[PDB]
């Protein structure tokens, strides 16, 4: 079947793993559990097409840029995740996107800007700012909460749809 290699990237602690585990295992991981490098494979039906989501959950730690560079190279689409309560992670987004473009040798890689932890009331990144950033990237912006599952399927499925029309 069609396989979509999705890569989740972003600063440490923004909820990359929580988003992935919510998608694959339908539960919120309320646990401190830093990722080194984890792969998830799930058979899903998306818009009637049986496909295999191969999700690459990367580390936010800078000490694993080498492991990120290797598995960013093979990814077809990228979830660039920041936390709406963490302004620094929103600023780090530009660094992750530039790194994706260099390893992919491409200015138009399938990507979704993900503003995670939107359940939190102490927002520091206005939705308008992140939407403008996504607009200048030419990529969709989707706010998610791995806690409430809001937007989780939307973020991943939108990325798959970008890969189809790429
Ligand atoms: N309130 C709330 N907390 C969240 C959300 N997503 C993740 N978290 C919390 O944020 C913390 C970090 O989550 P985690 O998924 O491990 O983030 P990460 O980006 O994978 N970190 P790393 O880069 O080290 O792997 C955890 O305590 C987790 O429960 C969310 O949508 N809402
Ligand atoms: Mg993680």
């Amino acid at each position: 079947m069609t396989e979509y290699k999705l890569v989740v990237v972003g600063a440490g602690g923004v909820g990359k793993s929580a988003l992935t585990i919510q998608l694959i295992q339908n539960h919120f991981v309320d646990e401190y559990d830093p990722t080194i490098e984890d792969s998830y494979r799930k058979q899903v039906v998306i818009d009637g097409e049986t496909c295999l989501l191969d999700i690459l959950d990367t580390a936010g730690q800078e000490e694993y840029s080498a492991m990120r560079d290797q598995y960013m190279r093979t990814g077809e689409g990228f979830l660039c995740v920041f936390a709406i309560n963490n302004t620094k992670s929103f600023e780090d987004i530009h660094q992750y996107r530039e790194q994706i473009k260099r390893v992919k040798d491409s200015d138009d890689v399938p990507m979704v800007l993900v503003g995670n932890k939107c359940d939190l009331a102490a927002r520091t990144v206005e939705s308008r700012q992140a939407q403008d950033l996504a607009r200048s990237y030419g990529i969709p912006y989707i706010e998610t909460s791995a806690k409430t599952r809001q937007g989780v399927e939307d973020a991943f499925y939108t990325l798959v749809r970008e890969i189809r029309q790429h």
